[PDB]
């Protein structure tokens, strides 16, 4: 016999402890097929580039990645065509890849020491932040990046997203190659607004009590939040396609996706799922209001190494 195996190459957030929603969903799987999940994962871009260096002979059968990478697999030729069942059910999917688990860039205040949520890009200007405000690294630190990629959209253009990023450095304490870890200095009151994503702000906010979640509003009032899911596509070449594809079915199944607010924080990309959970709700609160967008990723993909180093130049200078 053979012990049936799939093996997921996954950027992180969905395997934190053995109530993730991955856990709890590669054991039902397991169990439901006898095919054991083998599990990477890393980076959203080192993942894809494990693809790229395996290439020759996979050993991947599905790659899960935030954009821009998951458009860089499919431009690289590493993920394989497949129509999966649900689509009809997920919006946006297509042959190469579809959205698994939504996510948001988003940002955090402290509370107890403001007395509002600030309103604008503009607030975070004032001398009262100055040495006070932290967001992390673009291209270090993928929430960074959206951060940067955010100032473009909120601004109208990547030259004035960056003349307000050079404006915004006045204020910046420092680089930070990590988000995580700036809500306690938040909590704190180390500093009082920092970036983040929805989904690991949310877990946060239980043992930090004087943060708050909040998007500022451009200058035609509007909040806005850049959609940074999580990814799904089979692996070009992949030694098991056949179970890649039972697995990528079920991950999108209803069935799945009911769970995942309840086990990751995430939300579910299927509109015919009804979360029961407690976290949800805390996303969808978050949320009201705030106007989801994307760029468009292929272009993004091609742009971002330069964009990255345009911000070093701007800020460090």
């Amino acid at each position: 016999s053979m012990e049936s195996v799939v093996t997921v190459y996954s950027i992180d957030g969905l395997h934190d402890g053995d109530n993730s929603w991955y856990q709890v969903q590669f054991d039902a799987f397991t169990k439901a097929t006898g095919i054991t999940v083998r599990y990477v994962e890393g980076g959203g871009g080192v993942v894809v580039e494990r693809l790229a260096k395996e290439r020759t002979n996979p050993q991947a059968d599905v790659l899960v990645t935030a954009p821009p990478f998951i458009q860089r697999a499919a431009a690289e030729k590493l993920l394989a065509n497949f129509n999966t069942d649900t689509a009809s059910a997920i919006p946006d999917a297509n042959n190469l890849y579809s959205p698994l688990v939504k996510n948001y860039l988003s940002f955090i205040y402290n509370s107890k020491l403001l007395k509002t949520a600030p309103a604008s890009w503009q607030d975070l200007l004032d001398g009262k932040f100055k040495n006070k405000l932290q967001y992390s690294t673009p291209g270090q630190a993928a929430d960074g990046t959206a951060v940067m990629l955010q100032a473009f959209h909120s601004f109208g253009s990547k030259d004035a997203g960056f003349a307000y990023l050079g404006k915004l450095q006045a204020n910046n304490v420092g680089p930070s190659a990590s988000t995580g870890k700036l809500t306690a200095l938040v909590n704190k009151g180390e500093i009082y607004v920092a970036n983040g994503d929805l989904q690991m702000n949310l877990a946060q906010m239980e043992r930090n009590p004087n943060v708050k979640i909040f998007w500022p509003a451009n200058d035609k009032g509007e909040r806005s939040a850049l959609a940074i899911p999580y990814v799904i596509g089979l692996v070009q070449g992949a030694p098991q396609s056949e179970n890649g594809k039972k697995l990528i079915n079920f991950l999108l199944s209803k069935e799945a996706q009911t769970r995942v607010s309840e086990l990751s924080w995430g939300m579910p990309v299927r509109s015919d799922v009804t979360p029961s959970d407690e976290h949800y709700k805390a996303a969808t609160a978050a949320l009201e209001g705030v106007q989801s967008w994307q760029p468009n990723w292929d272009d993004v993909a091609v742009s971002l190494s330069a964009d990255i180093s345009r911000w070093h130049k701007v800020t460090e200078s």
